[PDB]
């Protein structure tokens, strides 16, 4: 079966989160949602840094054609940190856009470019819960001249997001829903439609929530199941469909992004957070960062936002 390694050199994170592989650069940043910081990891010198702020942040992406910039999150604010990749704090900060100024115990949550490097990225939140608790998310896109655009809401924990090859479908987390859903993907308007699920996680007799994900060369999703103790490969040719199942140490599995030279390591994030009502004790719960090899498809770089 895969192997499944544990980054001894990255240590353990309270909510490891947002994983983003930079191609060019062979480098993995990713962020903590609950501890404001930025972390980089570049495997083949077994270098890690990391970068402090005082807001809540979930996503760092490369910004197109701005070597040394990144689009982040920082509480609801998208905002460009211009950042060294190894001071413990940003060089400056440029506020893009608030997308909900008025929803004070609202945060942003995952983030990512679609193929065209648009900015998705939605919001939940700051005390949600699960299985029950307030639901005050959407779902944008950040376009033209700056400004978001929203296309859905209700959502109580806004979470992983892909899209197929073909520009034809996208494919979208909830996590309080428990399934991965589909949708029609215009990438002409940069819209959605006729959502349905895909992927349903009681119909499976999988536990936990999905969490990140991201989908490979073959159009296969990797879900991260956080509470499950696992990463599962779901099928986009069919509804209903659980390929694989690989067994990662940490319980609390957050989200997963392909890296290497050759694009076919996977690299996983969890979380270390004791919760009280988890269905796993506390000396379980530690939030390392994986490597999984062997799983015999490759994924594609991260894709850097244009503004
Ligand atoms: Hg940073
Ligand atoms: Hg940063
Ligand atoms: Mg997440």
């Amino acid at each position: 079966g895969p192997v499944v390694e544990k980054i001894a050199e990255l240590g353990k994170y309270t909510v490891g989160e947002g994983p983003h592989w930079d191609h060019e650069t062979q480098t993995l940043y990713f962020v903590d949602t609950v501890e404001k910081t930025f972390h980089k990891y570049v495997p083949s010198q077994k270098k890690y840094t990391f970068c402090k702020v005082d807001k809540l942040v979930s996503f760092i992406i490369p910004l197109a054609g701005s070597p040394g910039r990144f689009v982040v999150s920082l509480e609801r604010e998208i905002a460009i940190l211009t950042w060294d990749g190894v001071s413990a704090a940003p060089t400056s900060i440029e506020a893009i856009v608030n997308v909900e100024p008025h929803i004070k115990n609202n945060r942003l949550n995952d983030g990512k470019a679609d193929p065209l490097g648009n900015l998705w990225t939605g919001t939940m939140a700051i005390d949600a819960g699960l299985p029950i608790g307030p639901v005050t998310g959407s779902l944008y896109h950040l376009g033209a001249d700056k400004k978001v655009k929203m296309h859905e809401s209700n959502i109580a924990i806004a979470n992983g997001l892909a899209w197929s090859n073909d520009l034809k479908k996208m494919y979208y987390i909830d996590s309080g829903k428990r399934r991965v859903d589909e949708y029609d993907y215009d990438a002409s308007t940069l819209s959605i439609s006729n959502q349905r699920p895909l992927f349903t996680f009681e119909k499976h007799e999988v536990p936990g929530y999905p969490d990140g994900q991201t989908i490979d060369e073959e159009g296969n999703l990797w879900v991260a199941v956080f509470q499950g103790q696992r990463i599962i490969k779901i099928s986009t040719q069919q509804p209903e469909v659980l390929l694989d199942t690989v067994k990662i140490p940490d319980p609390q599995v957050t989200s997963v992004a392909f890296g290497g030279p050759n694009l076919d390591e996977l690299y996983v994030t969890s979380a270390g957070l004791q919760l009280d009502d988890s269905s796993f004790d506390k000396s379980l719960v530690n939030g390392h960062v994986y490597r999984v090899t062997g799983l015999g498809v490759k994924g594609f770089a991260g894709v850097k936002v244009k503004l």
